[PDB]
């Protein structure tokens, strides 16, 4: 029983990441196989970082302008090549701990775990999603850019985001791991804003589901509710639409604690339209959106 | 910017977790130089687990009795030996991967990094806190028996907890790995009542003060009160005493922030009188107890 906001393990990632400084500018990268990919803001100087002309900046490098180092070991870059916002140096070494992986890009909506990350070292796991405006609700100091979100599947590491920037919010954006960003943000220095965003309607309902798995059932009802009518309500509380394929996907949830998805609907307009009056549920005062029918499943089996 | 609830990164302890059989009972080992730690329920069988005499149990077992698999690698046990609620089992071969490491006994209040595991094979990460009643509020299924908690600083892990067992509350009990239970607690498969709890109210007011570091200030007013007359509201609220000691520890936070302890606490005393009114500080709608000074300082340098 109970229900965490909860990471993957974060060892098969730790082993990937490197320093990487061009100059005097300094980030992190993950090392996989003989490539070592990170944000291409690290060949900006102070004076760059503005408005680079980044396909400008890069041709004025070659290999021994940039220094990797694994801990102690510094990495001999002998290629360097761009792809969108990333950067691919090739090193004459293939990282020995290179775990299977894959470059996966995810939806709004689904969750990851982040290891944020400082000068090439590992500092902290936590568990975030990618918010409905693409930007995620991170927690992230001077020197974290190019830490990586990732999930695992079985063994597999398929990384899902990069991170580069803390845009005025104080929220986060990047890349996917073929820098391609997510959401409508480029990688200069200037203010840049996070559209307006939505809650995400289908994993509050599975964490409602968790809830009843581990007991908390005083929101129930015995009401249902039309998915049109539900959505008429929720989307008058920014949340987004649900869809036929939410309530499938919610199917099993559904099954395993005798509740239909429209039964949950209706505890959750009531939620919303009357709040939750001096109670909690999976020890939250408000309603929680961050954690996917698959993360429910997952952790409570 | 940001606030999350972070792990320590779990690298260095997913290499020490194994699998331990004895009979058809399995649980999770650690293994750290030649030896491998786990619950010393695992000398139980079924018929064993409701009133176990472990010192019975133990006398009649030799070390061919002990499956531990490491992964593939099955590892020979040479000998065993029992501390407390934990066994030792020493094995003809040191784990290569070994952390430096030290086992501390950590106070309510303090929190650790859990790596739930299963079959030996670590599963999730996630961060918590001992409660003052020496539970924890963890997430855990059937085959975490074993599973440990860790605080890591700089290259050093130190191990502060062991997992037992879930109490019908659904919260959780375990041992430090010296074998000594947090709590009253005993390790019988009977029904054992946690008690009483309250709120750590340094934590909480270490959380207000990451919240001021982030920007959000609207619970702040222009108010102060005494140490005594905070502790006369606060407990009428199952909050613990805040002892000067709490306020010298804040003294750091206090200091980068310009808001005095007591001004905080003017604070919180209205934020428990009046609710927090359709507001949220940090992304929750209740007041947070689960951050040390110490852990808000590590997020917000
Ligand atoms: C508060 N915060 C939260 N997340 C972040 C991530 N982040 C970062 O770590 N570094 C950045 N600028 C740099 C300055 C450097 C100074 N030296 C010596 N080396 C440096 C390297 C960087 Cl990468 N930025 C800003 C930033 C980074 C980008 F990749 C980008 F495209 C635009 C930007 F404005 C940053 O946000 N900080
Ligand atoms: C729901 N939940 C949350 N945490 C836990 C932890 N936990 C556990 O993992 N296993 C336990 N009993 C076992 C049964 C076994 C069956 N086989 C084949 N092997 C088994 C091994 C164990 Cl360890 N228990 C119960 C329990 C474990 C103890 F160590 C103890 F002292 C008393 C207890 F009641 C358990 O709580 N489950």
């Amino acid at each position: 029983s109970g229900f965490r906001k909860m990471a993957f393990p974060s060892g098969k990632v730790e082993g990937c990441m490197v320093q990487v400084t061009c100059g005097t500018t300094t980030l992190n990268g993950l090392w996989l196989d003989d490539v070592v990919y990170c944000p291409r803001h690290v060949i900006c100087t102070s004076e760059d970082m503005l408005n680079p002309n980044y396909e400008d900046l890069l041709i004025r490098k070659s290999n021994h302008n940039f220094l990797v180092q694994a801990g102690n070991v510094q990495l001999r870059v002998i290629g360097h090549s761009m792809q969108n916002c990333v950067l691919k140096l090739r090193v004459d070494t293939a990282n020995p701990k290179t775990p299977k992986y894959k470059f996966v890009r995810i939806q709004p909506g689904q969750t990851f775990s982040v290891l944020a990350c400082y000068n090439g070292s590992p500092s902290g796991v936590y568990q975030c999603a990618m918010r409905p405006n693409f930007t995620i609700k991170g927690s992230f100091l001077n020197g974290s850019c190019g830490s990586v979100g990732f999930n695992i599947d079985y063994d597999c590491v398929s990384f899902c985001y990069m991170h580069h920037m803390e845009l005025p919010t104080g929220v986060h954006a990047g890349t996917d791991l073929e820098g391609n960003f997510y959401g409508p943000f480029v990688d200069r220095q200037t203010a840049q804003a996070a559209g307006t965003d939505t809650t995400i309607t289908v994993n509050v309902l599975a964490w409602l589901y968790a809830a009843v798995i581990n007991g908390d059932r005083w929101f129930l009802n015995r009401f249902t509710t039309t998915l049109n009518d539900f959505n008429l309500v929720a989307m008058k509380y920014n949340y987004e639409p649900l869809t036929q394929d939410h309530v499938d996907i919610l199917g099993p949830l559904s099954a395993q604690t005798g509740i239909a998805v429209l039964d949950m609907c209706a505890s959750l307009k009531e939620l919303l339209q009357n709040g939750m009056n001096g109670r909690t549920i999976l020890g939250s005062a408000l309603l929680e959106d961050e954690f996917t029918p698959f993360d429910v499943v997952r952790q409570c089996s």
